[PDB]
């Protein structure tokens, strides 16, 4: 992929290099050093120009000013700002019922596959669990995907995601149609919606009243839809793909299994609810999804305008410039980690310096990633319920390695027979 020719670049030609992204040119930036000015400071914003590939699609708008479309700072705040409210701990921990659900249903489907011999795409499985969480605790909506349902919704963000993909690649407007499908799905939500709350209803806090309440005094609703499509997509893609791999790489780490399997026991024991507090104790869980995200982030990075000429790393560079930040690329420098190729839980064990400015899968300061936690909750309860009920083996022929799509995922889709745990 791309980012493993940006790697031997930066490996050879130093941190500061020029490149073409997407048909534009910037220059990546693989110091810490640099990482940090840039990315913990509010001074530097994200570049419009790399970022309106994705606020329109071939004629139709897909993500608009959303929350992460949106490159001008006051903007964004403003819609930052009361977002944030469908983040807090109250809100997170209201969650858990919905990871619950959804984890559960997924493990039951799942065990009634557990023949030893029925193969099953794990990446498909984990994505519409993915979708059924977001769905749900996002926008209060049901959308039944692991039991079948929502087929043509699903095949849109399918589609929707290829059209991304040659979007801005390309050296069939099925496309078009799925942008369209998906913004009406966004009305009809929109709309079940303000028709429940004019029924003076019970509604409780979601992500959805939130980029409603972000709308007010708006003329039309597009920009809800930006926001909708945005939440839609960004809420459960990278969280499916971020899954994918780690149960891809899992596959083939026996013993790093049985540590986790070791710790879910005692965790959770075979109670089929993790409380919130749980999550905290999954200790280890949580240095192997850190070891995932550091080899397999699905967002390979980030870009910032860099406007006045500044110096970076003893290197001019000219003003007006989209500079590149990359956590793929950092990930697998041996000057930031020892023997980058090897998957290693320990490097984060309590005890371990946390890396310094050179991991970053949510990226950083202000515009780091909203949902961090709430996918952290999540992925927990997913992997917690998989390593409590299910052993995957891989079936023959699936490679490891992994394709630059409009996220990274993996390769081949991740297809394993699955046995009762014992
Ligand atoms: C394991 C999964 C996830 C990863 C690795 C991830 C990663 C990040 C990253 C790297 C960005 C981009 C920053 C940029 O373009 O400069 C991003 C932004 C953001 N993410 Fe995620 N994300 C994940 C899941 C979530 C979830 C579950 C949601 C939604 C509930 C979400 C919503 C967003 C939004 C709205 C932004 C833009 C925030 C802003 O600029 O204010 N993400 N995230």
């Amino acid at each position: 992929v791309l980012q493993d020719v940006f790697l031997d670049w930066a490996k050879k030609y130093g941190p500061v290099v020029r490149v073409n992204v997407f048909h534009k040119t910037s220059v990546i930036v693989t110091s810490p050093e640099s990482v940090k000015k840039f990315l913990m400071s509010t001074k530097y914003n994200k570049d419009s120009k790399m970022y309106r590939a994705l606020q329109t699609v071939f004629g139709e708008r897909l993500f608009g000013q959303g929350l992460v479309s949106e490159c001008n700072y006051e903007r964004w705040h403003k819609q930052r700002r009361v977002i944030d409210l469908a983040f807090s701990r109250s809100s997170l921990v209201s969650l858990m019922e919905t990871f619950n659900e959804k984890a559960e249903q997924l493990v039951e489907i799942l065990e009634a596959k557990a023949d030893g011999q029925t193969p099953v795409s794990m990446q498909d499985m984990l994505t519409y669990t993915a979708m059924d969480i977001l769905a749900k605790a996002a926008f209060g909506m049901e959308t039944s995907m692991l039991l079948g349902a929502q087929k043509p919704l699903s095949q849109a963000v399918k589609l929707m995601l290829e059209g991304i993909t040659a979007s801005r690649n390309t050296l069939l407007r099925e496309v078009r149609e799925s942008i369209r499908f998906l913004r009406q799905v966004g009305r009809d939500w929109v709309q079940r919606r303000r028709e429940a709350l004019k029924r003076g209803e019970e509604v409780p806090a979601d992500i959805l009243t939130q980029i409603l309440k972000a709308e007010e005094g708006a003329q039309d609703d597009e920009g809800l839809l930006d926001n909708f499509v945005t939440f839609f997509i960004a809420g459960h893609e990278t969280s499916a793909n971020h899954l994918a791999f780690t149960v891809m790489e899992l596959s083939r780490q026996p013993e790093i299994v049985a540590r986790l399997q070791a710790e879910v026991d005692e965790v959770i024991g075979s109670k089929r609810y993790l409380d919130f507090e749980d999550l905290g104790r999954l200790q280890y869980l949580s240095q192997v999804l850190k070891e995932s995200l550091r080899l397999y982030p699905p967002a390979w990075g980030t870009f910032r305008l860099l406007e006045e000429e500044t110096l970076i790393d003893g290197v001019r560079v000219p003003g007006n410039t989209p500079l590149l930040f990359s956590t793929y690329v950092m990930g697998r420098m041996d000057t930031y980690f020892e023997d980058p190729l090897t998957f290693n839980p320990d490097r984060f064990g309590p005890g371990a310096p946390k890396p310094r400015f050179t991991y970053f899968p949510f990226s950083l300061g202000h515009r780091s990633c909203i949902g961090q936690q709430f996918a952290q909750m999540e992925v927990k309860v997913v992997m917690a319920k998989l390593l409590q009920r299910l052993e995957f083996r891989l079936v023959p022929g699936q490679r490891f390695g992994l394709q630059e799509q409009a996220t990274l995922k993996p390769l081949d889709p991740v297809l394993c027979t699955l046995r009762p745990r014992g």
